[PDB]
């Protein structure tokens, strides 16, 4: 690769991480306040933690499931006991926890359906302590497609920046780049956003965020998410629950 490009990638890179991430201007990085947590699509972005192990992203795409990353579903250890989702879980700057829709427990969690190559897990909930599913108190996202997705396209990246600040949902736009190599963008995440949602301007969700990944050379990063296409979408049709 040329250097007029790695000029430009790190001008990009260096306006999400050049400046402490309290300072970014909101219009790239804020936090999703309350009348926005009960609303449509925030709502179906829950915190997926681990004990004892992390503390991660997830949505919510079928009464019982929620997908996430393969690679925080393995902090589990097969032990579904050791999981649990917390939709819409909000802890203020005062240490006080709110949990509008509960808190849920998990019933079993497929590691890798779509293939151990492939960074995506299904978790699939237990009701709440009334028999009521989460699936039936909110909707669950609206699946959409990455095909129609092109250099350059800004869309929004929800989740759990937890290294930033516990239990506070976040949004951050991204920038799409390269994706004849994937599913790349410009933006700010921290590990706690695995497992981050990606939605068009419709509402659609059309990836899942995963991690960072290098860009250019072995010395530079980008951010990585597993693009919804035409496969990923059957899968979830044939295990949806």
């Amino acid at each position: 690769v040329s250097a007029e490009e790695i000029k430009k990638h790190e001008e990009k890179w260096n306006k999400y991480y050049g400046v402490n991430a309290f300072n970014l201007p909101k219009e790239l990085f804020s936090k999703v306040d309350e009348k926005d947590r009960q609303k449509y699509p925030y709502n179906t972005i829950g915190n997926v933690f681990v004990k004892g192990q992390t503390s991660a992203t997830g949505v919510l795409i079928g009464k019982n499931t929620v997908l996430t990353n393969r690679h925080i579903a393995k902090f589990a250890n097969g032990d579904p006991s050791k999981v649990s989702f917390r939709p819409s879980i909000n802890t203020d700057d005062n240490g006080n926890t709110e949990t509008p829709y509960g808190e849920y427990e998990v019933k079993e969690i497929l590691q890798e359906p779509f293939g151990a190559g492939v960074d995506l897990a299904l978790i699939r909930l237990k009701p709440d302590q009334n028999g009521v599913s989460l699936g039936d108190k909110i909707s669950p996202a609206k699946i959409g497609t990455s095909n129609d997705l092109k250099d350059g396209d800004k869309l929004e990246l929800i989740g759990y920046p937890f290294d930033h600040k516990v239990n506070q949902m976040h949004r951050s736009e991204i920038e799409l780049t390269t994706l004849s190599r994937g599913l790349r963008y410009y933006g700010f995440t921290v590990p706690g956003n695995s497992g981050s949602g990606i939605f068009n301007s419709n509402g659609e969700l059309v990836g899942i965020h995963s991690s960072k990944v290098s860009h250019l050379d072995r010395e530079h990063q980008i951010n990585y998410g597993v693009g919804i296409g035409n496969y990923v979408k059957r899968i979830i049709n044939e295990k949806n629950e």
